[PDB]
């Protein structure tokens, strides 16, 4: 019992970091196999980032300019590619602590696991979420970029996000391992607002599901609804559309608890109408969006 | 910017994570050197844990009858002992990746990382604090006794607790390394019922800094409070009285916002007495306790 904001087991994707300097700037990197993952932004200068040319300023870059150091030990670069926002720098050196992985992109209302690293080396590790406006809130200070964002499935790492930037909101924004970006954001210095950060329903009533498998029982409700009064009611509190999809992947917590998906849904909807008057649910005294189905099935069964 | 429950990397202590069976009883083992540690329960049956005689029962038990295995490999156990509630089984074979250690014992609002475990593999990284009642408020499903609790300070890993017991309101029991148990919890299948759980003043006013720090103002307000006026709040409050010592501790938080010490202890007065009305700070509806000063320190320094 008990219900915990938990974030994979980090030593799989510690082994991958190393330090990357270019010029003045350092940031980290992700070593698998014999590449190095970093973001191209590590190029630019301070008075770059208001504007960058990133092709331009790459001509002016050569191997020998990219300082990649594995814990205290250098590593040798002998090829450097530009691929959308990130740089690949291929190494000498194969890294013999690479896990079985795969690069993923994911949707809005995923979660995964962050390890914050500084210089290369780790200083922390939290889960959190894929907003629906393509931003994540993370923690994170100057010199954590290039920290990246996975899942784990028994073995094999699964590298979602790769974080690039710190909009002016204090919101988080990144790219996948192929360096496209997760939303509209550009590395640049630039305007760039978040759009509305919606409550990912489906990982609410995931939770809702979780609170009644450990006990929190109070928000149970003589009530029903159907998915077209429920998506009205969740319309005027900006929680997303809930769909049959969803419905679908919450069949597994519907079927232990007994609670079909759309009593859960009526629960839900006079949360929202009514507020918690005080009262807490998995210690928690608003409503929680950064767990999934699957995180709640797989925390609830013990996944190793 | 941006503040989260953060654990600290758990590679170190993953590769100290050990399977332990006696008979039919499988939990996790913490293997450091060439000892492995685990609550001595792992020799219980169901009917024994009712009114166990440890010392009896382990009479019984031999090396060969403690099956301890290392990933896929075992490990040979050629001595045990037991020390408090936990067993030290000597294998014949240091842990080649054993990190730098201590085993420490913490005081009740002191945090620390948990790696929850099922059959020596790790399913998870969260972070918990040991409650003023001695209790934690963990994530722990049958299977994951054993798992431990830990700090670590650059390169080496404080170990300081070892999970042994989940007790009928849903809270969790354990012990140092040293296999004596926080509070006054026993080992054994009967009436344990926990403390008030109070919350911990001083970890509120860390966290209400790491909100100023990011950002996070409106509870800000125009008054100061004495120690002696503020802990006469804190008791109607069920939160812990704050000391001069914790004031002492606060000093680098008060020192970076330039918020005296007793004008946050004001503000946090306010918020007890009035309530948050429907607002949040860092993402909480609530006030959270489980972020020490230093804590606050290190996510917002950036520490590896
Ligand atoms: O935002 C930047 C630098 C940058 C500026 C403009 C565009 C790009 Cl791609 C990158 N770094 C960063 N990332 N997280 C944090 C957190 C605190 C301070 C700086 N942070
Ligand atoms: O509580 C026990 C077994 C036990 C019973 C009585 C005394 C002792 Cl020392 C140990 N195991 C356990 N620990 N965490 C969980 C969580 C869910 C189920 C069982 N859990």
């Amino acid at each position: 019992s008990g219900f915990r904001k938990m974030a994979f087991p980090s030593g799989k994707v510690e082994g991958c970091m190393v330090q990357v300097t270019c010029g003045t700037t350092t940031l980290n990197g992700l070593w698998l196999d014999d590449v190095v993952y970093c973001p191209r932004h590590v190029i630019c200068t301070s008075e770059d980032m208001l504007n960058p040319n990133y092709e331009d300023l790459l001509i002016r870059k050569s191997n020998h300019n990219f300082l990649v150091q594995a814990g205290n030990v250098q590593l040798r670069v002998i090829g450097h590619s530009m691929q959308n926002c990130v740089l690949k720098l291929k190494v000498d050196t194969a890294n013999p602590k690479t896990p079985k992985y795969k690069f993923v992109r994911i949707q809005p209302g995923q979660t995964f696991s962050v390890l914050a690293c500084y210089n290369g080396s780790p200083s922390g590790v939290y889960q959190c979420a894929m907003r629906p406006n393509f931003t994540i809130k993370g923690s994170f200070l100057n010199g954590s970029c290039g920290s990246v964002g996975f899942n784990i499935d028994y073995d094999c790492v699964s590298f979602c996000y790769m974080h690039h930037m710190e909009l002016p909101t204090g919101v988080h924004a990144g790219t996948d391992l192929e360096g496209n970006f997760y939303g509209p954001f550009v590395d640049r210095q630039t305007a760039q607002a978040a759009g509305t950060d919606t409550t990912i329903t489906v990982n609410v009533l995931a939770w809702l599901y979780a609170a009644v498998i450990n006990g929190d029982r109070w928000f149970l409700n003589r009530f029903t609804t159907t998915l077209n009064d429920f998506n009205l009611v969740a319309m005027k509190y900006n929680y997303e559309p809930l769909t049959q999809d969803h419905v679908d992947i919450l069949g597994p917590l519907s079927a232990q608890t007994g609670i079909a998906v759309l009593d859960m849904c009526a629960s839900l909807k006079e949360l929202l109408q009514n507020g918690m008057n005080g009262r807490t649910i998995l210690g928690s005294a608003l409503l929680e969006d950064e767990f999934t189905p699957f995180d709640v099935v797989r925390q609830c069964s013990g996944v190793t």
